[PDB]
């Protein structure tokens, strides 16, 4: 079965690390730190990795039941799977699928329905994924909310993410830290079953990122969010499951108006893109440009410089 | 090019009328109402209809600039297009793409960022789509918020939807009204450029609905939300643009483990599904089941009872 990538334009696609549209293509250096996101991870032949699942709207969501922490506005969520079935900590994944894969404070809303009568309630909530109580792998996360008595126990509760926050009396853009993974089992344990770190290996190459700007809800947060694959590419590879004929798929980014190639890049079988460039650069593209798979190549193929 | 539908399961797909996962399939008679949703509308050969756009996360999202209504906690949003370009009220669409297509009160959060320093602000907000001030086709909607002093004018602002609210009546589940379209121009004009109303036209058939439960944020809302096509089907048809060889595509819903066909249905070229059943019924399906296109059929085809 022949391999293909979707023909959607960048602006028609969705970030695979937070439920927001893509904005631009960005390349930058990553030698100083390890790039190891857990959402938006899928091989070109359709193997999901990390915490990656298929739904764009389930990214950074949590579902389960909640318990009030006495005397506070904090609630503990005992997590369910994304379809309300039991969450099994022994599964060989780092955390429930769609769990946030960066350290930061994500603000959103906790909603709840009482099954018996259909009564409902919703409250502002923030999850601090660097907190000692962020233990999704073990089955629980803590939320700070604007209530101390308006959630029931034993009732289906959902967190819907909205954006990120920062403490404006401290160094601006000091959080989130998009390349710092949470401790999914807390400070007393270690992350397991992670999708691997990715890095360029060929001379002159850098990762190519699909970039969005997360909404901010308070303060001066670092809102940059780079994913390795659009969510639509995850969905596409999962369904097609086309065999990888080599370790590297050569893509050309083309302007359909003129037919001209703007740049070429390598889509690696393990699910990430590299381009021939050094330094931070927002790529300048026509809005109707799209990626096209042209050829399987070897690991030592020299791309035309960006 | 052969026509196909995605091989994703129901629970792997997304409602096209609110940014939440699908949960189940439902069929029932639909003479008590006009079925004329404007999101999740696409032909099998890839022509988007109504207010339908491609992003799952832009459904029921608004973008624009806001202005405070003195003496209240209300803000008017002057709408932009989803990519921040101008919104043109003279375009032949019913309303901006992704506008809600039901009468109800949608709670979410308004957020904005100042580009100069990266400061951010976010506030709870509700839009009542039955209000006289809900005039998205004219370019504006009104939000009720929790603030009177904390938004900048002349600045890109986003509404992220979360769930629905019921208030103002002791009668439970009286709103939202999922089959009542808002008046997109308010009192100034009637709705125009609508995707067609749909109805079974073959004896013994009913519509097949892709059903979700919207989050509730207050009161006793009717949280059922039925769409005619999963959002992933909209995305798939738009990209494939496979020619329709007749007016009706015959799909079989199949269990991949066993090959058993649970039921068959008609996917009409204009973008909706019917089944041969009489009465209200929640379909019982295996967790791995999916829809499979098998044949284009003529105007005389009678489905096997489901």
């Amino acid at each position: 079965k022949p391999f293909t990538v979707p023909i959607l334009t960048v602006e028609e696609m969705t970030n695979s690390r937070f439920p927001i549209p893509l904005e631009k293509l960005f390349t930058g250096p990553s030698g100083a730190f390890v790039v190891q996101p857990q959402n938006g991870r899928c091989t070109t032949d359709g193997v999901l990795l990390g915490t990656t699942q298929l739904s764009p709207v389930n990214i950074c969501t949590f579902r389960g039941d909640v318990t009030h922490i006495a005397g506070t506005q904090e609630y503990t969520m005992n997590l369910a799977s994304q379809n309300w079935n039991n969450y099994d900590p022994t599964e060989e994944i780092p955390a429930p699928l769609g769990t946030p894969d960066f350290v930061g404070k994500i603000q959103g809303v906790l909603t709840q329905t009482t099954r018996g009568d259909g009564s409902t309630r919703g409250h502002k909530a923030t999850v601090s994924t660097g907190s000692v109580h962020f233990t999704p792998k073990l089955g629980s996360v803590q939320f700070s909310t604007d209530t101390s008595n308006d959630f029931e126990t034993g009732q289906n509760t959902k967190f819907t993410p909205v954006g990120v926050v920062q403490d404006g009396s401290t160094t601006h853009q000091n959080e989130p830290q998009q390349w710092v993974l949470p401790d999914y089992s807390g400070r007393d344990s270690h992350n397991v079953h992670l999708a691997p770190a990715v890095a360029p290996t060929f001379p002159g190459e850098q990762l190519l990122f699909f970039r969005s700007t997360m909404p901010g809800c308070s303060g001066y947060p670092n809102m940059n969010l780079d994913c390795l694959l659009p969510q639509e590419w995850v969905q596409h590879f999962y369904q097609e499951a086309a065999p990888a004929q080599s370790d590297v798929a050569l893509l050309r980014f083309v302007n359909p108006d003129t037919g001209r190639v703007l740049f070429e890049c390598k889509l690696h079988k393990s699910g990430y893109v590299t381009v021939a460039h050094t330094g931070q650069h927002d790529l300048v593209i026509p809005p109707n440009g799209y990626f096209r798979f042209d050829s399987w190549v070897n690991q030592f193929y020299t791309l035309a410089p960006m």
